[PDB]
């Protein structure tokens, strides 16, 4: 890629990590999903893929510097397709039932656990396994990537694990977090080093990534889920079952929350003017400022699963379980829908040209430049 893939933007504050910086989207979460690209997309298919998949909290594909596009599905096959959708590499006998993003690191290596419970580190040239790491419950998360190139993912069994790769075929065990609870929401980390998850028994944790120590926790009626957003103040912005958006302080204050009319069904992307973005089962999408009062909220006939990803004009797209993918302006206004056959979950990438590729349980779609 011409510019480089960064987590953080003026407004955010994620933990810098060990991402593939030369690749055009190397995670799905765990940055500001305020793309460094713009697009022309008008909402015609460039082209579909079959890929049946039920992605986790709206995983989905990665783009490395190539334009080449990582997928897993739910046949146990991770597929790396060429930009004009001709196969690449395809392996076989992975996880099967859930999919989760493969998440470009440096060294060209792929880290996809799996539901087989496995972390998989793989080279991207070839989709060779160059080592796995057995996990003692199927992993519930996407790798989360720390400076240190230290994984971070949360599994079934109630832990974070945090692993760290010592060479693409070696790593060592950092830490274990045996939680409190079933774990909803994804370990995310910010710039203070302080991992954040929470758990279906309704603490929000906020942990010091280097030791696994728990640093302060709160709690609330109902669980968080998916991935939060983190902005430049270290402020934790995380949508909760209970239909509210909550922002939390680097020392845990509850800086306000936001009504959702319905429980919160996506992850968060965060603007470089501080405005964060989230879907709700109420089947709006809300655009939210960072002192918490509404920008706008656009409404689909479903819940919002999708993780919205801004581009560099603040166009926002997203997609809806009435199976439309929506773009939109920075102002909330329609700019195109496209009606597809299969709820639209695996949350929207954008490629250097402005090619957009977004998913449902079905197929993976692929958005033209104009
Ligand atoms: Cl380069
Ligand atoms: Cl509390």
């Amino acid at each position: 890629a011409e510019t480089v893939f960064k987590q953080n933007h003026a407004a955010s504050g994620f933990l810098a990590g060990r991402y593939d910086a030369q690749a055009m989207s190397p995670t799905m979460f765990n940055w500001s999903r305020e793309s460094r690209f713009t697009s022309t997309a008008d909402g015609a298919l460039k082209w579909e893929k079959n890929v049946p998949a039920t992605p986790q909290n709206g995983a989905g594909a990665a783009v490395d510097g190539d334009g080449t596009v990582f997928i897993q599905s739910k046949d146990g096959k991770l597929t790396a397709y060429h930009p004009d959708g001709t196969v690449k590499w395809v392996t076989e006998n992975l996880g099967t039932t859930y999919t989760l993003t493969p998440v470009l690191g440096t060294n060209g290596v792929i880290y996809l656990p799996s539901h087989d419970k496995k972390l998989y580190f793989i080279d991207k040239e070839t989709g060779n396994i160059l080592t796995s790491v057995p996990l003692s419950g199927a992993p519930s998360s996407d790798a989360a990537i720390g400076p240190d190139g230290t994984l971070y993912v949360s599994t079934l069994d109630n832990y974070i694990y945090a692993i760290k790769p010592t060479s693409p075929s070696t790593w060592t065990q950092k830490w274990k977090f045996k939680t409190n609870g079933v774990v909803g929401s994804a370990p995310v980390l910010a710039s203070n080093g302080t991992l954040y998850t929470a758990t279906y028994n309704n603490i929000f944790y906020a942990i010091n990534s280097g030791t696994g120590q728990v640093k302060w926790s709160k709690t609330t009626s109902n669980g968080f889920k998916g991935y939060p957003v983190i902005d430049r103040d270290g402020t934790v912005y995380a949508g909760n079952q209970d239909g509210n958006l909550y922002a939390y302080t680097s020392t845990g204050a509850v800086k306000w929350t936001f009504p959702l009319n319905g429980f919160s069904s996506s992850s968060l992307a965060i603007d470089h003017n501080g405005n964060v973005y989230i879907g709700s089962g109420s089947g709006e999408l809300f655009s939210i400022s960072k002192t918490g009062n509404m920008n706008w909220s656009f409404y689909t006939d479903g819940p919002v699963r999708t993780a919205p990803l801004i581009d560099a004009d603040g166009n926002v797209y997203f997609g809806s379980d009435d199976k439309n993918v929506y773009a939109v302006d920075a102002d909330g206004n329609e700019k195109w829908r496209y009606q597809t056959d299969s709820n639209v979950i695996s949350s929207p990438v954008l490629a250097e040209d402005g090619t957009l590729y977004v998913g449902t349980y079905t197929k993976l779609l692929a958005f033209g430049a104009k």
